[PDB]
């Protein structure tokens, strides 16, 4: 048994989910790594094509879980799925999901998610498998099937797509964008940059690729998609299927003018998806935005797009010192107008206050049906008024539970290229 | 071994090798990360203790170039004496100024350690009632205060013994605002405070009931009885709460204390306990304009001012709360400089403490930091603290936190 309390309401719960964790959270009895972003390298199967030992007791566990699940364990059809997996372990070095479990792994990585504080949705997930797929072609039809259902004219909806499971290491298939859609970062003559700096590696191998770039702020990345190995390949998303929002405040009207502008759909696509010793190299998933990702962090960080003082100068504020605030009160204009402006195009989105609190009755759910949500208070905190949210007074529990979303190396550090 | 911290705005990185020379619990599991429980969770025998002071002496005498020193190997044998005679032992004042600062030094949740080693520190190890202890800290706040320039400074009353004569400061800090429960179930004053400011009017205090009482110290000395007493009014500076832009805002009433002196938590020293150490430095703004001003159940200002703002408050996503929020640490900040007493912004403190923890890195091998308590309680990610990788272990000497004395004191009188 272990306790989390709540330091404004002083609700304690008593978490025992733990006691199914996994994998190393990185720290130890003297050692706290909570505040390091990738504190872990422990894995549940060595790095490529695993033996009988290694890969038939991670499916045995996840298949046991699936039928617990569902009120089986032990049923017929438990025990021939444990035989099924071990004739194709035994006779190919993988095994194959049935599209039940696909979908119960997906929703569940998200469900044990303890960086994502969107998890009250959980459950609500479409799955589009298409682990049938053989080309960069098929994979740009699968995503843009994907931003088409997911965006929904702007009432988005959360969507996962499962492109085929890793094999031996070679035939890997990746989506090399870090989300679907994002903006290209340009290094300009002088020395200064162009668009959003994070992307500039990125944007560079596109052009290195073939890519005719505009050059200006807002230019959306092309997809590079990459297929069984294969060296990627580049394609246009249409622009139809790419909803941007402009940002304009509702008092000051000069904001506009600032002519900031963002997307509507977050899809990250760099992540792996591991269910039952499978690994899904190329699983974009994508659900709605909470504000403070674009008006604190995409905006206003300083190796972003790094806006504040521009804002600030268009405010007429006292920039001589720090003491003044100037940085926080243009920071909460911002955040207004990013607020105020997809809600008047009405494309979804959700202010950092509703979603904490939406966090913490999601909590208060996990520990009552499930006993417990891993959770990490690092990421789920917004970067803006933490103690004025209910989040920064609530203890949280971390813990490492599977299915999961794993970080992986981002491609171009091992493709060998053709 | 090495371990490695990166800061993900910078990409500076830092390699941490203090981290092998702690030995005490986190609370965290190789399982289970409890990186944000408050307290993740009685006198030592003589076996206990020669292995912690030794470790301690010989700390002491390597930071001051004279490990294996004749200094050092009769000091050792001579706190053996008193340990294997007494079942304890005393420090020297050299040591003792050493631990009090290194347990600053240590301390993972202070965003202010880069003036660790400019404190000051009052020996009060000879004091012996609860008139002394009252005298000790009147001197303290007067010395700390200095007409608004503030210094840190420690007071350090006797160690623990057998755990039944403990020196006790009741208070939570120096200087508090007390707060009264109404009969409609309205809070007056600090809601914080409800607790300790009954058992004050209980022992006798004859409360003026207004919002910003300043309470009274409770003082147990040697497993007493506490006892009651005034600050001098002089003593406690205080600041009267503006605006530089809204001539409103001085009509809310607001005031606040300039010195922030923590009074009860245990100062640990080489396996001794100083359950008496009130420590004082300055404040950060956001203390005072976020937590002790907007905390829902502090005083919780936010909806008056929002008010005063005629923003609109229906809905969440017109960011009111954090609108009204900067403007009140606008005016903490704005009147403390112009009162001319110390106080420092989290942008500055952050920065600051950015410029601490390399250093740190370089000529000690690390810096242990919690981050959950270093990042400020608002715009955490403007400020450089945030995209600051950190590892958090716990060192000695250290301050510790210890029950609440009401929960365990067993009274004498009647
Ligand atoms: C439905 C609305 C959702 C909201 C409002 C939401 C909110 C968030 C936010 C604010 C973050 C922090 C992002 C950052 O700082 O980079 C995050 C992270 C994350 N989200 Fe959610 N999320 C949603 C849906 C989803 C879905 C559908 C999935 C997967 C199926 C998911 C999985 C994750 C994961 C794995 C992370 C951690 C990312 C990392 O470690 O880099 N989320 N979420
Ligand atoms: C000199 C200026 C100082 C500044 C600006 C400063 C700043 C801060 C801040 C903002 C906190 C967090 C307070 C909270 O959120 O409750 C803190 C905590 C702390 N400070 Fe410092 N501090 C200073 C001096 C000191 C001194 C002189 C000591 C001891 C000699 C000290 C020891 C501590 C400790 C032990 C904590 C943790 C308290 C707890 O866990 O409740 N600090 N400091
Ligand atoms: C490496 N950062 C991960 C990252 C970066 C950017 C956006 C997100 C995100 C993802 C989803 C599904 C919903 C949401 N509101 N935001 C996550
Ligand atoms: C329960 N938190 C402890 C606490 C509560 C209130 C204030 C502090 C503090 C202490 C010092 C020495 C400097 C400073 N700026 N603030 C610490
Ligand atoms: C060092 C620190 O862990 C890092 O900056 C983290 C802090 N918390 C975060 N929280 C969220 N949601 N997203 C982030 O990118 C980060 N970055
Ligand atoms: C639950 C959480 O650990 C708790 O609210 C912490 C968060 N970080 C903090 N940080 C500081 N400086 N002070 C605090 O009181 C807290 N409270
Ligand atoms: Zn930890």
């Amino acid at each position: 048994f272990l306790k989390v309390k709540n330091w404004e309401t002083e609700v304690v719960l008593t978490d025992t989910l733990h006691l199914k964790s996994t994998l190393e959270t990185g720290c130890t009895e003297y050692i706290c790594m909570g505040s390091i972003m990738h504190p872990s390298q422990h894995a549940r199967r060595p790095e490529d094509v695993a033996t009988k030992d290694q890969l038939f007791p991670l499916a045995k566990e996840f298949i046991d879980q699936y039928y617990s699940s569902i009120k089986r364990f032990g049923s017929k059809a438990h025990m021939e799925r444990l035989e099924e997996v071990n004739k194709e372990i035994d006779t190919t070095s993988t095994y194959q999901l049935k599209d039940t479990e696909l979908i119960y792994g997906a929703k569940h990585a998200w469900r044990n998610a303890s960086r994502c504080v969107g998890r009250i949705q959980w459950s609500k997930l479409q799955v589009f498998d298409a682990r049938d797929c053989t080309t960069a072609h098929g994979m740009f039809n699968y995503i843009c099937n994907h931003v088409k259902y997911a965006t929904n004219k702007g009432n988005l909806r959360s969507a996962i797509t499962i492109f085929p499971q890793r094999t031996d290491g070679k035939h890997d298939f990746r989506v090399w964008n870090s989300q679907l859609i994002r903006y290209a970062g340009y290094k300009q003559p002088d020395g200064s940059t162009l668009g959003d700096p994070a992307n500039v590696q990125f944007t560079e191998i596109c052009i290195q690729q073939g890519w005719k770039p505009p050059r200006g702020r807002f230019d959306v990345l092309p997809l590079l998609l990459q297929a069984n190995g294969n060296d990627p390949e580049l394609f246009q998303i249409p622009p139809e299927l790419v909803l941007e929002v402009p940002i304009r405040h509702p008092k000051f009207e000069w904001f506009k003018d600032l002519g900031l502008k963002w997307y509507g759909l977050p899809a990250v696509s760099n992540m792996l998806l591991e269910i039952g010793g499978l690994e899904f190299s190329a699983c974009p998933f994508s659900g709605w935005y909470m504000g403070t990702e674009i008006g604190v962090r995409d905006y206003c960080d300083n190796s972003r797009y790094n806006i504040l003082e521009e804002v600030a100068k268009k405010m007429n504020l006292d920039m001589r010192k720090t003491s003044s605030l100037w940085k926080d009160q243009a920071l909460v204009e911002i955040n207004i107008a990013v607020l105020y402006s997809f809600q008047s195009d009405k494309v979804t989105i959700v202010d950092h206050h509703s979603a904490t609190e939406s966090f913490i009755k999601h909590m208060e759910n996990e520990y009552r049906c499930r006993g417990g949500c891993p959770a990490d208070w690092v990421w789920i905190v917004p970067p803006m008024s933490g103690s004025i949210t209910p989040v920064f007074h609530q203890e949280m529990l971390n813990y490492r539970l599977t299915p999961s979303f794993e970080y992986q190396p981002d491609p171009w550090n091992t493709h060998v290229w053709k």
